[PDB]
């Protein structure tokens, strides 16, 4: 065993120099001056030659001075099961919907509308406000290992802002959708042609290809961008609402949408329907429907959910835009 301090001296520091040449390299966009960086390096440099068995072909120096940045999308178990949504295309499917729910917990519960957002989902986890993992859907449970694409994504913070009202929890894994605007999706296809590549068909699958990359720096020369619409597994937060969950993201610099709106029946919602369908178009990024969610937590829990999705929330989609 290594001394105590050494141990933790050296695990500081190389994660520190680490992050630094994930930011200088992947993302072109260093925090700290080369001059800093340069010390920080030389003194991890000193600390390993005084103790060469931390010297490892992993360390930030011994091997990985140019880079060693790698995507392999390698599966990662999600804390809490990532469920699909079930969908209603009619009113009356809406409307069924609704029934099922005031059977179950009469008017106690108040609806959340959400902008449904037509890209590629992604699960984050962040341990102590710092982000440790992001993955892809996959099958559910389980999903790919995208950690390093997600970390170049401009929305997605690497450490959560600390705030009077909401705590930094002590685990939190936090779902959103991950997407193109419109507009940089047509300059992503025309730089792309430019190349000799092809290009997308659409805003989706440009997201997700850019998203899978097993460089990440060439995630982070594209656009992506990220909502939040979500929670799996967290410690050391209770909200009682997710609107009041979603006061709580913002609080630590996560991203959401502006588009939510709290609802207190079916008429409420289905207002919050019609009205998106008129007006989706004006949204810089694709909508393909709306989410209707019961807010209260507490009332989630007593609903719960099926296999494959959740008995508290339903998709409402529109024709294709
Ligand atoms: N506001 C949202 N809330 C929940 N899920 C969303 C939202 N926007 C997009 N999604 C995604 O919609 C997926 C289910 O969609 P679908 O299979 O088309 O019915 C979710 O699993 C999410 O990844
Ligand atoms: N400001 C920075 O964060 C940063 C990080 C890594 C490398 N660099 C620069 O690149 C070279 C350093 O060696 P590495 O190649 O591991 O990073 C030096 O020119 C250094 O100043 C700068």
């Amino acid at each position: 065993q290594t001394a105590p301090e050494v141990l933790r001296q050296w695990q500081a520091l190389a994660e520190e120099v680490r992050e630094h040449q994930f930011r200088y390299y992947v993302r072109d966009a260093p925090i700290i001056s080369d001059a800093e960086f340069d010390e920080l390096l030389r003194r991890l440099e000193a600390l390993e030659e005084q103790h060469p068995e931390l010297r490892t072909p992993d360390s930030p120096t011994q091997l990985v001075g140019g880079a060693g940045f790698a995507t392999d999308f390698e599966p990662v178990d999600h804390l809490e099961r990532m469920l699909s949504l079930d969908n209603a295309f009619t009113a009356d499917e809406l409307a069924a919907w609704a029934g099922r729910i005031h059977a179950e917990v009469g008017d106690a519960a108040h609806y959340l509308c959400e902008l449904k957002i037509d890209g590629v989902a992604l699960s984050l986890v962040y341990r102590e406000g710092r982000l440790t993992r992001a993955s892809t859907r996959g099958d559910g449970r389980t999903g790919e290992d995208v950690t390093l694409n997600a970390r170049t994504i401009a929305d997605v913070p690497e450490r959560l802002t600390p705030g009077d009202d909401y705590p930094v929890p002590e685990v939190l894994e936090v779902r959103g959708e991950v997407f193109f605007r419109l507009d940089d999706f047509q300059a992503l296809n025309a730089s792309l042609v430019e190349e000799g590549k092809a290009p997308f068909a659409n805003p989706r699958n440009s997201a997700a290809g850019s998203l899978r990359q097993k460089d990440p720096a060439v995630t982070a020369r594209r656009r992506l961008r990220m909502i939040c619409h979500g929670l799996g597994h967290v410690e050391g937060f209770r909200p009682a609402t997710l609107h009041q969950a979603y006061l709580a993201l913002r609080a630590w610099g996560l991203p959401v949408s502006e588009h939510t709106t709290l609802a207190t029946d079916l008429a409420g919602v289905r207002e919050r329907i019609d009205y998106w369908g008129e007006h989706r178009h004006e949204v810089d990024h694709e909508i393909d429907g709306v989410v209707v969610k019961v807010d209260e937590v507490a009332l989630q829990r007593r609903l719960g959910s099926t296999s494959r999705a959740p008995r508290w929330a339903i998709a409402y989609k529109y024709p294709p835009e």
